[PDB]
């Protein structure tokens, strides 16, 4: 609710989204845009609140379900800057493990999504305060339909560009599992790798995870 | 003594080397070509017999030292196919160590030599029956003067060329030390690495060793 990602016509840009999000909900009858109930803006970015039970996860716009409540009801979603205003929502939980206890910060990752219908290749995200023997979670979104997930790359890129940077042996970790919980279709898949290539290292080849169970 | 690496003029090629190795010994007064005493042709290739004490390691040609013996005296050296017929001789002992007990065979290595005067970059050699917790030795020669050794790369190349070959995580080892014994100047240096990049892996970046003591 702070602003909208499209900002005299440019002056009133993010005041007409409350009409262009309703015209889209009137046009797209068969495809609703779900909105998710959370408790604060900062908690929704961590993705701890993608729960669609007990009068949560209502729709947005004309196709909303008549559900009364007892208090104020803050609900959240993300959008896109063009005329189809629907994005999907994915939760990714990552288990870090290793031996060398070394904390870092502001590391940039790149992830892919490989599914039945189509694929998403180069979604960027960052995580501060990475360390061993932890369990981190975040929120991830996209605009291409997937279906059901099959595989998932994971690449930890390098900020340095110099020809020096191939040496001074890079930090690395030992990733075991990734828990993925989809937004709309409440499926909780488990991803893992084989007993080879299970060592993510910065500026190296990415790991490749498959459907584990 | 089987043949010489240069083979009607081409018919009598390796029968005139016994004159062209003597004319070179007459011309190069200041630079003698040492020959090394061993016990068999197969043992000299392993480099177990570069020992220059107790009436061993005589010269070759006109500048030979008058030393009598009790029995037959087989002596060995290597040469080059051109008019300077002198090559140097280096012994390299490599300690393999690791965890995964997996034997291999016919693996090709590439090594470099970095010294005070000049450098030698891409000397090839092979070793059959590589495995963990062993100590292997061989013989190495070159035709460029070095002086005293400073650093030494070690690269284990990949036979495969396909774009497939980046996966199926490659075998690797944990190399601790390399003992190097020079031929003429009897110096026994010790090489090691830092506590990083000490993991030689096939088709990856090579390790770099320095003067350790």
């Amino acid at each position: 609710g702070t602003f909208q990602p499209g900002c005299d016509q440019l002056v009133k840009c993010s005041h007409e989204r409350s009409v262009h999000l309703f015209i889209d909900s009137l046009l797209n009858e068969e495809n609703p845009s779900k909105a998710y109930r959370c408790n604060s803006k900062e908690a929704f970015e961590k993705g701890l609140c993608l729960s669609c039970r007990k009068n949560r996860c209502n729709n947005m716009g004309y196709e909303i379900n008549k559900v009364r409540a007892k208090r104020s009801s803050k609900m959240y979603l993300k959008t896109r800057s063009q005329m189809p205003y629907k994005v999907f929502h994915y939760q990714v939980k990552i288990h870090f493990s290793g031996t060398e206890s070394n904390t870092y910060t502001n590391q940039a990752f790149e992830i892919s999504l490989y599914g039945t219908v189509a694929e998403s290749e180069n979604i960027p995200f960052t995580l501060p305060e990475v360390s061993t023997n932890k369990t981190y979670s975040f929120l991830l979104y996209t605009e291409v339909d997937i279906g059901e997930l099959l595989m998932l790359k994971l690449k930890w890129i390098s900020d340095s560009y110099f020809s020096w940077s191939n040496w001074w042996s890079s930090p690395g970790f030992d990733i075991g599992k990734i828990r993925v919980k989809a937004g709309e279709t409440q499926k909780k898949v488990i991803f893992c790798s084989r007993e080879k290539m299970s060592y993510l290292q910065k500026g190296k080849s990415p790991v490749i995870f498959v459907k584990c169970h």
